[PDB]
C-alpha cells in the first residue's frame, strides 16, 4: 500500500528519551519509516522551544492533502541547519523514537510510506 493508518502516541518534549532518528538527512529519514512501519515513533507537537530540545537532523510529518477515517494525510520532510528535504503542507509535529514514554494523546494519520 501507498499508504498506512497509524495512531502515533504524542509525547511530551522533557519525557523524551531518544531525541533523534541519528545523524544524517538521509538516516533520518530511514529511521523514522522503519520505526514508523514497527510502531515505534512517537510524534512531538512543535512549540516555542521544542526543537532546540531535539536533536537535528530534525524528521517532521507535515499535511499533504485536506482526512479518511479520521486519520490526516501527511508525508516526511527532515531538516538540518535551517534547510528542508523536501516540500509540504502544515507540520503535525517531529518525530521521535518511541521507547515506552507515556503518550498525552494519540495523532491518527494516513503516512505516504
Amino acid at each position: 500500500k501507498t499508504h498506512v493508518q497509524l495512531s502515533l502516541p504524542v509525547l511530551q518534549v522533557r519525557d523524551v528519551l531518544v531525541r533523534g532518528f541519528g545523524d544524517s538527512v538521509e538516516e533520518v529519514l530511514s529511521e523514522a519509516r522503519q520505526h514508523l512501519k514497527d510502531g515505534t515513533c512517537g510524534l512531538v507537537e512543535v512549540e516555542k522551544g521544542v526543537l532546540p530540545q531535539l536533536e537535528q537532523p530534525y524528521v517532521f510529518i507535515k499535511r499533504s492533502d485536506a482526512a479518511p477515517h479520521g486519520h490526516v494525510m501527511v508525508e516526511l520532510v527532515a531538516e538540518l541547519e535551517g534547510i528542508q528535504y523536501g516540500r509540504s503542507g502544515e507540520t503535525l509535529g517531529v518525530l521521535v523514537p518511541h521507547v515506552g514514554e507515556i503518550p498525552v494523546a494519540y495523532r491518527k494519520v494516513l503516512l505516504r510510506k
